[PDB]
């Protein structure tokens, strides 16, 4: 009984628990598109003001 | 009780809370129409003006 309850709770551990290292490097690589995508929200924010020096 | 607090207060956040980033490009192109419609009036002010030179 032990020795099958260890075995079940490594398989069961193989499915439902989280590689934290895996999923370290996708949170990373995550919140860099984010800034990325933030900065460049404000860059196109600041594109139509170039029409203002033809008024 | 705690996991229906934060879920509940996800979906109302998900209704009466407002998105920075979704407002501010309408706040900005908002005040670049405002611009633009101040300079054509200011043009349109001085439009009657060349009436004068046949008097």
């Amino acid at each position: 009984l032990m020795n099958a309850y260890e075995n079940t709770q490594a398989s069961e551990s193989r499915i439902r628990d989280a590689d934290m290292a895996e999923e370290t490097v996708a949170f990373t690589k995550n919140q860099i598109l984010v800034q990325s995508g933030t900065a460049m929200l404000a860059q196109a924010n600041v594109r139509p003001q170039g029409v203002l020096s033809l008024l």
